[PDB]
């Protein structure tokens, strides 16, 4: 789709057999989604949380569907004020900024 | 232009007769630029900072040129880890996310 920027650019996300929503955030390198369970092996990852560093999980090679478009990418599972789709997954979508 | 998302989407910004760069950040409502002087009137603005509420300046009706495109918009002048072009100004440029 074409997403205008007149409001926060939230998108429907299907991941881990669940439907949620997340913000398309070109200011974020990584994708972070809270309160979803993902299968298999993860790697430790540090994010800045409320208070200090939080130790959370990074899952690789995860199928994600964003507004109906299927990609595979890395997802951080951890506390976040809002779910965020970062540039890692947007680049897998072939997403571009245009003006 | 068309900007891909494999790397941080920085753009050249001409504002207050100065040249700087800033990050196109669809996760940010407001545009915030450090260490520029803007002419005339601003309205006092409070933002969350490290340690404080930070008292910064909101300037309205500021000419800004981004990758050579000329718009008018609102700019917050205040401390920021990276200069950010938010959705307010991206909406003035007519920027869209596309995939």
């Amino acid at each position: 789709p074409q997403i205008t920027l007149w409001k926060r650019p939230f998108v429907t996300v299907k991941i881990g057999g669940q439907i949620t929503e997340a913000l398309l955030d070109t200011g974020a390198d990584d994708t972070i989604i809270e309160n979803i369970s993902l299968p298999g092996r993860w790697k430790p990852k540090i994010i800045q949380g409320i208070g200090g560093f939080l130790k959370v999980r990074q899952y690789d090679q995860i199928p994600i569907e964003i507004e109906g478009h299927k990609v595979i990418g890395s997802v951080v599972v951890g506390p976040t004020p809002v779910n965020v789709i970062g540039r890692n997954v947007m680049s897998q979508l072939g997403a571009t900024l245009n003006f």
